[PDB]
């Protein structure tokens, strides 16, 4: 079983600890923990392509899309990579994060050690918004939180 | 060519950003940046075993010796692969950091993406110290900044 983890920091509120466990080399990766200082609702929750923040969390780019694909949500066959969909807060301004992922990978060339992970300050469409940057971003807006994606003992 | 990327914070004034190249997977890794409010003297600079950030540096374990040999300088045949020497700050609180190192990869089994860089208390005596401990830390003692080095664009 190989683990990773991020820690997520930003420039406001919104932290938090999230860890990656994947038992088998083709299996799922069960990614979970808690994020602290978000707005109530849903939250864009994606791997971007560069494990960079040199200047934040804009440095990341993209979502990770190795596969050349449109945005979408975790449960859709079209689907970036680092389509993790939406972090749910209640009015406590907390994310218990609980996701089982099969296209993520902690191996392989869908591998996101050295990534960044994100939360957005929006909900993520999930590519069904009907205009153009549904099928690119989600429309999920700007990087609340986010850190590379670490090898974990 | 591959590239990588650290951004260096720890629980003090200490920060850096530090860029890795590797023109070819078996070649030579560029390292440089820069580091901030540093000690004038040296500072012990390693690649730590786990990208893991979770409690602080302390969470980034030993470091990273994939081979099981022991602690030595760049230039030595025994030393662990994350044994990148001393970064040496002048008055001015500043290192300039400018590294070529064969040991290190961005490519292959001794990778350092999702290792953390550490910058430390005191110098590196690249094992050539009086004690047990050089042969495992150098003596280097605490750890001022870290990061996660993550893929860089
Ligand atoms: Se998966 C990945 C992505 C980017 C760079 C390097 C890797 C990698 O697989 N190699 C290092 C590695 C990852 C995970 C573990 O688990 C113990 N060991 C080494
Ligand atoms: Se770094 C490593 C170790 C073991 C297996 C695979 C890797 C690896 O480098 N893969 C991820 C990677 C790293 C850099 C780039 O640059 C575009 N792409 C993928
Ligand atoms: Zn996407
Ligand atoms: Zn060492």
């Amino acid at each position: 079983a190989t683990k990773a983890v991020c820690v997520l920091k930003g420039d406001g509120p919104v932290q938090g600890i999230i860890n990656f466990e994947q038992k088998e080399s083709n299996g799922p990766v069960k990614v979970w923990g808690s994020i602290k200082g978000l707005t109530e609702g849903l939250h864009g929750f994606h791997v971007h392509e560069f494990g960079d923040n040199t200047a934040g969390c804009t440095s990341a780019g993209p979502h990770f899309n190795p596969l050349s694909r449109k945005h979408g949500g975790p449960k859709d066959e079209e689907r970036h990579v680092g389509d993790l969909g939406n972090v749910t807060a209640d009015k406590d301004a907390v994310a218990d994060v609980s996701i089982e992922d099969s296209v993520i990978s902690l191996s392989g060339d869908h591998c996101i050690i050295g990534r960044t992970l994100v939360v957005h300050e929006k909900a993520d469409d999930l590519g069904k918004g009907g205009n153009e940057e549904s099928t690119k971003t989600g429309n999920a807006g700007s990087r609340l939180a986010c850190g590379v994606i670490g090898i974990a003992q």
